[PDB]
């Protein structure tokens, strides 16, 4: 008989899927996505066998950089909403089955903040809450100012901002209006147990660590009391005011900066342990070498991080470029260096990035769903890539991004812009594609939304939505939560994902990520016993669900998925 | 288990002959010096050797520079000396192959002379093209292209005789031959022909990512400018100023590869007797590699490319998951029906200890020789041979003479992975008779040669016997793999076949001790019995391992033999 398993903690295995609150849906005609849109469709994420959602930042914030620049971590940003409208999402979520975890920017503040405005004051326990430095002596030119240091902004320019008030530089590694906390303060350290504290006492039900790698800068008493330079990258191609210029060596990947996320795990296993219920949890947002990566997880010394890092390995590592080998090799990178019972992760597309179907290609959408759901661990999917969503044209006159505006113009913007994958959700082919009951929205609607949008794949007999329900459907399934996997070329374009349990149905991706045909032979997949019946198809196989495969002869097109069910091993 | 053909697991030894044995106090080693010493590879169970260049030359590359690809090097041999090298080799039961340098000859060939000389069907032998007009100086001419040589400087090199500049990849002296002429490509099968006729049993395909460069037809009758790296560490003179775009790894080289199997396949069929084999040597990214294997098309091509991975991206800088990372990538890329192989060093890196640690030499040794495939060992490493010292005032290597100097020659220089064999305590360890060596005898020769490794009950070499005795048991040959990190120091390899006996290297690679739960390694039972150790290893050949918790030293490497699955 099928052998009994216990059931995983919720986020070993949940389905993740990140909101872009500004781009979901916009509830009054703003234009301007808002959380009582986000209340009107968390029906959406049941339907869909999402998990657990996680927000970008619904804070109360300027909007320089669209939420990641706070200026009061303790409430609600007005556009999105009231605390009311966020006690009523998270009562409304819970009441669903849904988690629901916040993002937590805990590596700079607004210039509007009350930190920033008390500690440019030199208010008493202020003071000392930021970066501040004095110009670099100048005895050459005594007349010129000159700052701490080389270090460049993440956004462009210098990261050291001149207060005439405080007569001293402050550093922002994101936009001028982004002030970085020093986290060497033991008042800035306990300020952010308060904030995480003050959103879990609401019931939040974990969080989002944005921004990571740059927590912790070079102490200038390690350096005879100068902030040093960064070194210099040497590439013909970057002036000193562009990012590039410089190897972040003294301004990123500090060893300092994991004792903070280890401190942070501390309380927060201190408060699971005080309060009971569901277990809380953090899943940390760096770009890093895997060493790096790695370290959030914790350490060899038994040090315990972040419940995971983000593996960002399909956004930078695998691309339109890659072949079943690549895929396959890059899979391996976070199973091969991931510690002794750490969880996978899975991510494919984010706020900061293209869409999946643009990275890769439009006939790959399913196949990359499926590797998502089928790998081991933890899915997270980004708004709109359960319906193939492509990034929206945005013109240089449409572009908000300050990172584009910053670095980019009407000729280079689209190198750095973030905007064409915050284009608004594609809900149906009414007006603005049901995002807004206005034609005025905050960025325009991608033009393909009469093509790709859920109502359209909800009505349609094959869609990438149904694809996306019967995999989400199938991670309830033993095999997915509780099976090995096999993984390996068939070819330079097919490879094969096998989840496999004792007594227990066998799933087997096959996916052609080529641009050509491709016929395999079945034989060489372990645990396929045929004949076997097709579970998923992408949108325009020749395979509908329910196909039985009977040859061990399979010829898959371009870009061509499947799922097989086969009899137990 | 059905046996394999002989070149799909051999160990294959290769020998750089200039610093193998000198049989005649000359201080250079030769063919009747490695005809002494054939029974050296019986005794340490090497199937098959491939020796460096030794066909007639100028020696400006020590050898890879030929001036006749159909006689035998003077200060080697003659043509005599070969053949009895091949018949004792043969008759010791060994495989015997040639480095064949298709990609350049000396320009003292007959071949470079005749094409300078405009001689008719030598005229397009080599690639000749026209100098460009100069802007800031119109007396100086400019060379066809910004190319740059591996050797340093520009790869064009001005032609008194000819009014035309030539192409060299490698040194001025080596002339790069035209591929896409039908009477080159027809001269390299009369090479290879000749050889496979004296009875090689196959070659070592030198330097082949640089067969061909762009045609100047593709280019409106230029020769494109390679992309510039824009590294400011490099200027135009200097290997990395250029992205060798069209310079290196260009798709029709592969035909050149798939045109030579097609050629041996034939000569084996028409000949019979055991397979003659090609091995490439080149170095490329992962997929550009996997291409002299054949294509998906269905093109076949060398037996197997080496697998360079340990020289390339593995180091002492290396943990237990990048040792598991790095093994993955050929299984990973490898085509289906594929022959993976192992290399560890050559004479054009520096030796495996060195580039690792001296602890690790025993471990290396056991990744060689329990991946499945095939063992390259590079002379040397049997006895876990160090870089030797060579000054400035020593260094014969036109690669550190040409890119650097008194200060930087040791940053280019191969030489400290040429330093003659020590083969014992004797003077100049037993290579020579004579006190002048071609290159210094490294300093640790009497800490370091065969004799005493052969004579001591734990060494380097007698490891090196056990585990080349080990690849005949069918669990290699033939065995499942299995290989994950337990740690970031330690990991395991598992070969493992139904009723046949598991075997099991764990490797610490790490500078510190570590301990790991054995219940992790699959496949693995206990009581397990050491079947070779590490030569600083606490545990012997013999020894029961038993408790699951096993402390592991620096660098230490067990191979456990445990019950069959
Ligand atoms: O291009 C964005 C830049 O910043 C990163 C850092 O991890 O992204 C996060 O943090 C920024 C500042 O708070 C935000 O602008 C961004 O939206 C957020 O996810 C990386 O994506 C990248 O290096
Ligand atoms: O540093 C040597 C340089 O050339 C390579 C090319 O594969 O080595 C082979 O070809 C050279 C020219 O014939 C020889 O000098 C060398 O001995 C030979 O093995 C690489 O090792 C490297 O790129
Ligand atoms: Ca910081
Ligand atoms: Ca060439
Ligand atoms: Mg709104
Ligand atoms: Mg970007
Ligand atoms: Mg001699
Ligand atoms: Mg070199």
């Amino acid at each position: 008989p099928p052998t009994e398993v216990i059931q995983l903690d919720w986020w070993k295995n949940c389905v993740l899927y990140q909101i872009y609150p500004r781009s979901f849906k916009d509830s009054d005609g703003d234009g301007i996505g808002d959380l009582k849109g986000i209340i009107s469709e968390l029906k959406h994420f049941v339907d869909a066998g999402v998990d657990a959602i996680w927000m970008s930042p619904i804070f109360e914030s300027p909007m320089v950089d669209f939420g990641y620049d706070i200026s009061n971590f303790y409430d609600i940003h007005y556009e999105y909403g009231t605390m009311e409208d966020f006690e009523e999402l998270l009562d409304k979520a819970h009441e669903l089955g849904l988690k629901v975890l916040l993002d937590f920017v805990p590596n700079h503040a607004s210039n509007e903040s009350e930190y920033f405005i008390k500690s440019e004051a030199r208010e008493p326990g202020y003071e000392n809450f930021f970066i501040w430095a004095d110009p670099l002596p100048n005895p050459e030119n005594p007349g010129v100012r000159l700052p701490p240091s080389n270090w460049v902004s993440q956004f462009g320019g210098s990261a050291w901002e001149w207060s005439e008030k405080r007569q001293q530089y402050y550093l922002h590694q994101f936009a001028i209006q982004q002030v970085d906390f020093d986290f060497r303060n033991p008042a800035v350290k306990q300020e952010m147990f308060n904030i995480m504290k003050f959103w879990l006492d609401k019931g939040a039900d974990g969080f989002r660590l944005n921004a990571l790698p740059y927590l912790i800068e070079a102490d200038p008493a390690d350096h005879e009391g100068r902030y040093p330079d960064d070194p210099l990258s040497g590439l013909t191609q970057f002036e000193s005011h562009q990012l590039g210029y410089t190897i972040p060596l003294y301004t990123k990947d500090l060893i300092e900066l994991y004792d903070v996320v280890y401190e942070w795990r501390e309380f927060l296993d201190e408060y699971n342990k005080n309060h009971g219920g569901d277990t809380r949890v953090v899943f940390s947002e760096g770009y890093a070498n895997v060493s790096m990566t790695m370290l959030y997880y914790g350490n060899e010394d038994g040090a315990i991080g972040a419940h995971f890092p983000f593996n960002f390995d399909f956004i930078t590592d695998l691309s339109s470029k890659s072949n079943a080998r690549d895929f396959v090799y890059i899979i391996l990178r976070w199973l091969t260096y991931m510690p002794y019972g750490g969880i996978p992760n899975w991510v494919f597309g984010n706020h900061d990035n293209n869409r999946m179907p643009t990275r890769f290609r439009h006939d790959m959408v399913d196949g990359l769903n499926i590797i998502n759901m089928l790998l081991p661990g933890v899915a997270v999917t980004y708004q709109g890539e359960e319906i193939g969503m492509r990034d929206g044209y945005v013109s240089w006159e449409d572009t908000v991004d300050i990172e584009a505006c910053n670095r980019g113009d009407p000729d280079t913007y689209h190198l750095y812009s973030r905007d064409p994958a915050r284009t608004p959700y594609h809900w149906d082919n009414s007006t603005s594609a049901g995002f807004s009951t206005s034609t005025n929205t905050w960025l325009p609607v991608a033009e393909d939304y009469q093509e790709i949008n859920l109502a359209k794949q909800k009505e349609t007999a094959r869609s990438h939505f149904k694809n996306y329900q019967a995999l989400t459907k199938l991670r309830k399934q033993a095999t997915l939560s509780h099976g090995e996997y096999d993984i390996r070329a068939l070819s330079d374009r097919t490879f094969y994902l096998v989840r496999s349990l004792p007594t227990h149905d066998t799933y087997v991706l096959l996916f052609n990520v080529s641009e050509r045909r491709d016929t395999v032979d079945l034989g060489r997949v372990p645990h396929l016993t045929l004949p076997a019946t097709v579970y998923v198809s992408s949108i325009h196989s020749a395979r509908l669900a329910g196909h039985e495969i009977t040859s061990s002869q399979l010829s898959l097109e371009a870009g061509e998925a499947l799922v097989l069910k086969a009899q137990p091993i």
